[PDB]
């Protein structure tokens, strides 16, 4: 490699004559400065990894020199040198020691804020091709603007690439001659991997349960800590249970408790939440087995199949109606239906009772109107409360009246049976008496600390 | 105590670099250190961490002009032999983290130990000296952590050859959404890609509020469209795709990137308005809207299928049911059309299918709807082999009996997958018999 070794020697030479005194500006203008752009010419030297770059961006201040070597490194087609007043003088030399087509744009040098605007109007100008960004020259808020640009433009142009000439200084206080490389400026995302935990938390704190369970499993893998997989198991408890998946929320909860029991464990911050926790994990033990049973002796599973409805109904009220309608609708019914479990039948009607019903939901509404061989939810309603039902019975008429309407409309909704849009107010009226009842409910159940929130991260 | 350094300054120009030590410098350093000169607007600050490089007189009067009890300074090896005069000159002690010149992921580690450390109070980071790669870390790190620690400050001190002695000015750096309002615009573009079309709106709401363009209110109107969509609110989002559709057809917007696929956008609120009507009617004679809502019902089954399962099998049993009733409507009934020969047939037909003693409801389940259109010879559901029905029929049962609409059963995957199978295929078949344009499915590019 002829280009390097002549330069070497014309390094040595170099020293040979600013130890004899000479004005070594000059000095390195003659003897160094061609062979070191000859051998940048020839063979570009760039780190970590070789990459092609469409477009380079160059921000330019009072050294010509390090930014050719910049441009021949990146090896773009397209350039763009964002310069100073003052140095524009500097781009036909930059043009002829390049020997690439540039675009100048003229920037004040303090201007962080036109720094910002040149590279948001290149970048979509090329927005799907690889750019590098090159902060060499440049006074501080240049350079340090330029990298900030890039790193959060990456965001949006993944390509993005900034970079930067390494020179090592090593009697010639002078970077040594072939020791230049062209580096890439890593994105702090990128050279820190346990940060992945600050975005999880992030997710976890707005209810994205699965996109948090990716961040902290994606960081086992990469930090090779096997405490985030805990948190990942929490978080995709959460998930489970949000989608009403209930076994895989009671078996996720299992296996994170059983790791919160091994002395390993000990300290994992989870711990400190470890009473709320285990509550949630009995919760979803008793839905589950309610699932599987479907009986309505069980109140504790009753009740946590309602709440979490009735959390889902209202998560959905306002920007997705016809859910959280559907939500509100099962909750209420599943309320209703534990209410006459605590009487005797599911379908045990004597004639004494169905005259009666008939009679109580014709002076709620004429007497001819028919009764379905499944109770509906006005029906239900009708039945409980001519029984004198202890929270059915404190029922408002002007409330009752009012709910009529829209309990009759259940299986007439869109997403049921029917197409209803459901009236927003019809929402709330199902929603607080399912709340009102969830209540009641929620009195005569064996509860843990009742936390309805998910447990905080503890770090 | 300025205009003395400026008389200082003068006298400074006229007796002319020691000189500019000896002259200029401790009245420098005494205007910093009596009032320190920040700006824009000044603060106050806890924690200070500063990169030192070769020049200790900047980082000195950065340490004076942030005004922080704790100061932090990231050095080099060389840059050691510079921390006596920096505690001289700041008159402050100093905790000294040593750093490699180009070791840029020692800073990043650096910053995010120090802002664990500090995690409530305001911290400057000055990126004044230092190689370049040290300050474009800093800077870097920074704005990156701003995120989660929000009184993070970056600052530098912005300065014949040598810079007047009294315009040293220590800055703040705008992050680059505190310095371009209409990056918001971006960050839009990016929720409309990932289907949060409320918050899409939103943006594009706020920036007409701000630049007073109309022309994001366009999209604003596009993405209340298909967020209203989403919700199954066929008359709100039949309302945001017309009005839209008039400001397209208007001059003023001839060339607005919406235009570019009018002829897309125009079908899909066809589309809507064809669904609007069904949903009024209740009339499956129609058949377009029938097409929109089993669509948008399969639409909403496939991106629920991974997460949400329930749900998704709610989604596409809506849409299996609304497409059988359609086949029905074919043959003139509804949902009660039945005399005795036939409720027998489908007896036996059933019990075929699944034991001859069966019974059958008053008004039909999904499968009985589809062993009944079979003992009529429909067409597109007479092609199904007897083993994929037999296979389907278990999932056809649990119509009612899903946890989200009267029981309790979670859904296995291959059931909510078969019931979108074939609710597909008869899409695809109504899709025939119907004329609902160019109907390009997913939402349109934003054209920017
Ligand atoms: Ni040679
Ligand atoms: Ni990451
Ligand atoms: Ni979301
Ligand atoms: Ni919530
Ligand atoms: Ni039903
Ligand atoms: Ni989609």
């Amino acid at each position: 490699s002829n280009a390097m070794e002549d330069l070497d020697a014309l390094w040595e030479r170099y020293r040979e004559a600013v130890r004899a005194g000479g004005n070594p500006q000059a000095l390195y203008q003659e003897m160094v400065w061609p062979a070191l752009l000859a051998l940048w010419r020839e063979k570009p030297r760039v780190y970590p990894f070789p990459q092609a770059f469409a477009v380079s961006v160059h921000t330019l201040g009072t050294s010509p020199e390090a930014t050719a070597l910049a441009i021949l490194g990146a090896g773009a087609e397209r350039v763009y040198v964002l310069h100073t007043p003052e140095s524009a003088r500097f781009l036909p030399r930059l043009r002829q020691d390049t020997g690439k087509d540039l675009y100048p744009v003229e920037i004040g040098k303090s201007d962080v804020e036109a720094i910002y605007r040149e590279v948001k109007r290149l970048l979509e100008k090329h927005p799907e091709v690889p750019v590098a960004l090159d902060l060499t020259s440049g006074t501080k808020a240049m350079s340090a603007g330029l990298a900030a640009a890039g790193f959060f433009f990456q965001r949006f142009y993944p390509k993005v690439r900034v970079v930067y000439v390494d020179n090592e200084d090593y009697e010639l206080r002078r970077p040594r001659a072939g020791t230049e490389k062209l580096r890439i400026l890593p994105n702090p995302h990128e050279a820190l991997a346990e940060v992945d935990a600050l975005f999880a938390k992030e997710l976890y704190g707005k209810g994205e349960f699965g996109q948090a369970a990716a961040y902290f499993r994606g960081m086992v893998g990469r930090t090779g800590n096997q405490a985030y997989a805990l948190y990942a198991l929490l978080a995709e408890m959460y998930r489970a249970w949000r989608a009403l998946d209930f076994g895989e929320a009671l078996k996720a909860g299992r296996k994170l408790l059983g790791q919160l029991s091994q002395n390993v464990w000990l300290n994992h911050p989870l711990n400190a939440r470890r009473e709320a926790l285990e509550a949630q994990v009995a919760l979803l033990e008793a839905v589950d087995r309610f699932l599987k049973a479907r009986d309505f002796a069980l109140k504790e599973g009753v009740y946590g199949l309602a709440r979490t409805l009735l959390h889902l109904a209202q998560e959905a009220k306002e920007e997705a109606a016809v859910l959280a309608a559907l939500y509100a609708y099962r909750a209420l019914e599943l309320l209703l239906q534990e209410r006459l479990a605590l009487l005797g039948r599911r379908p045990g009607l004597s004639p004494e009772e169905a005259e009666a019903l008939r009679k109580a939901l014709a002076e709620l509404l004429p007497e001819e109107v028919r009764l379905p061989a499944k109770l509906g939810l006005l029906d239900l309603l009708a039945f409980l409360r001519l029984k004198g039902d202890e929270a059915l019975g404190r029922l408002s008429l002007a409330e009752l009246r009012g709910l009529a309407g829209a309990l009759k409309g259940r299986n007439s909704a869109l997403l049921v049976h029917g197409f209803d849009v459901p009236s927003p107010k019809a929402v709330e009226g199902i929603a607080r008496l399912a709340q009102g009842l969830l209540q009641d409910l929620e009195a005569r159940t064996a509860l843990g600390p009742l936390s309805p929130e998910p447990v905080p991260l503890g770090f």
